């Protein structure tokens, strides 16, 4: 039961999703770019035709974004996708993943006939990923999968750390999957793919539903410089999977030269403003996140935030499914000014007046 | 290699796939339906959310569509996800398949972990499907495949064939799958969803690209009466697979109450005039396809007529890498009149003034 669901949202409490503000799911909320919506209009079209199965367009486009060779890239319907295509292509016996962490890593595993084995963060660590990790590291591991910032943490673990990880997977032959899939919010910061070439055991994970606003086009990719896996991959992948229309939206995406910036500005002025007004508010932990959304601890027991906020029409992420999160766990996205306002306002009436 | 490569056999010619007249791929010549033009124009807006992942209002069309409850639907991220989907959530360890046929239910059955059995039609048999399959059918099978009408024949198994074959299923406790991808095209003939409710062995695969014209929007469909065995179906497939656009294509599509009278009449009128003129070309034998495309066989060997037709901007489809045809065999779509126009000339230049 992932966020963004403001359809079942909405018929929980009796009422049309139009009426819902969703800050369950985490999409940029500049929209979609003008450009992006433009050529979709104007090649419509193309939806006549099957999308071209090799996705040429697309391919050529990330590989010249990222400066890499076409064929370390394969896009996907949607970093979902991408998932399971690593999942299933990898077939990994044994694999570790990082809780608490995105549901479908262990969905996708579980499918693939996988031993998962969980590193647990620890809320004494204030959930972030530590140097422990290495030591449970070991040579039966076939792959580890980590989230680069975590879902739904919103940390980032320190560039050093991640390539300890790195190296020690390098040589206990273990494939490491880093999901970048919120990495483009955080100013400044490149990822891994810049560092493929000499780490064919390194997969990236990369998305472009939130930073672009497309999550309903479903749109992410995979890079990895292992010539052989990715030949493997682009077979055990299933035909035209990406649609015609997400795939043209990926390359006119790629080419608005402002959108990063601009992007960037506002979580820099509105983010860092929204999280200081989340933490004036009583009986609440708010943790550091780095990308558009940050998680919440409820420190009210005898009172379930997403239920009471539902009712006032806003619509949040409970984090009591994810395993290591418990009921007094929630996800907020990072939205413009007006919105955060109003969730705010909605907070400080289920916070403020209550003695501990 | 599947048809509707435009893209790559462009690039095989050195030349812009707009160039290119393609009869490779059998997508409705009327294009898409104007009321889901408009509608996808009007409602673009909806991909900066992600599409609701129970996919209620399409699974409601859909059901209304079919006068059947919306349990038994699951839609897919185009027809093509609904056979990995079924081959995935039925896990058989023994399945037949009817050569030559689509090559995607030999994929999806692979990928599973299957052993694939493969019945052969015969060329002396015109390439039907007898009811000498009847007796290949035996209790270790868990499923077995067939396409009506069959790519790339063309060719409907008799109702009674099909019954009988449902009928042997149910005693040897075999799961049917028919795959009904092109059934629409046929006039009158409703397939298998009218008689599900009493046969949950029996699972229906539908598709809305061909018909609807938006191959490159991606939507199919699966439709089966047991309940359990659909809600299996629901958690094995991956989550948001049908793209926002997609699903609101498919539910305008299904209000459309003029498009199946039209597509009927222009294959009454236009395809029968198409196939009538195939027949009178010499060194050809052409198929009696039912639906909008048609099997040929070139009779001249040392002549390939797909590379033959790709030098006159004509892309047609070569069916040598179909399991049971040889280099002789092609397909053809049935398009507009100006359009098989340019076809027949061009098989007239490769044909006529040859002697045997
Ligand atoms: C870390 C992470 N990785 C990959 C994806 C897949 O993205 P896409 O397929 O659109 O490219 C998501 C989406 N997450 C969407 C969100 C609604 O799910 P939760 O409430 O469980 O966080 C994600 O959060
Ligand atoms: C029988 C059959 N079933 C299912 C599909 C999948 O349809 P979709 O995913 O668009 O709903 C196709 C598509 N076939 C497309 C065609 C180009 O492939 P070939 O040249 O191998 O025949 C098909 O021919």
């Amino acid at each position: 039961a992932h966020g963004g669901n403001i359809r079942e949202p909405a018929t929980v409490l009796g009422i049309s999703p139009d009426q819902l503000l969703d800050f369950s799911a985490n999409i940029n909320p500049l929209g979609m770019p003008v450009s992006v919506k433009r050529a979709l209009i104007d090649n419509l079209d193309c939806i006549e035709r099957y999308p071209d199965a090799d996705y040429f367009h697309l391919h050529q486009a990330l590989a010249r974004h990222h400066q890499v060779p076409a064929s370390w890239i394969l896009a996907g319907n949607g970093e979902t996708e991408s998932i399971f295509t690593v999942a299933s292509g990898l077939k990994p016996r044994r694999a570790m993943i990082v809780t608490p962490g995105f549901a479908e890593y262990g969905r996708a595993l579980a499918q693939s006939g996988c031993e998962i084995r969980r590193w647990s963060l620890r809320e004494a660590d204030g959930w972030q990923l530590t140097d422990a990790i290495l030591e449970a590291l070991t040579p039966d591991l076939d792959c580890l999968f980590l989230c680069t910032p975590n879902n739904p943490t919103g940390l980032l673990p320190e560039r050093p750390l991640l390539q300890a990880i790195a190296d020690r997977c390098k040589s206990l032959n273990i494939n490491l999957i880093l999901d970048e899939a919120f990495i483009d919010f955080i100013p400044h910061e490149t990822g891994f793919i810049p560092a493929l070439k000499d780490n064919p055991h390194i997969w990236v994970l990369r998305s472009l539903t939130k930073f672009y606003a497309i999550p309903g086009l479903r749109l992410g990719y995979l890079v990895n410089s292992d010539d052989a896996a990715m030949a493997r991959m682009r077979r055990q992948q299933m035909p035209w999977s990406v649609n015609a229309l997400a795939a043209l939206a990926g390359e006119v995406a790629l080419q608005d030269s402002a959108w990063q910036q601009a992007t960037w500005h506002w979580l820099r002025e509105e983010g860092a403003r929204f999280y200081q007004a989340l933490c004036q508010l009583p009986l609440l932990t708010v943790y550091p996140g780095r990308a558009n959304y940050l998680l919440l601890r409820c420190e009210r027991e005898d009172i379930d935030l997403q239920r009471r906020l539902l009712t006032q029409r806003i619509l949040i992420r409970s984090c009591a499914n994810y395993p290591g999160l418990d009921s007094r766990y929630y996800r907020v996205a990072i939205r413009s000014a007006a919105q955060n306002e109003r969730l705010l306002a909605a907070l400080r009436n289920v916070l403020t007046g209550i003695a501990p």
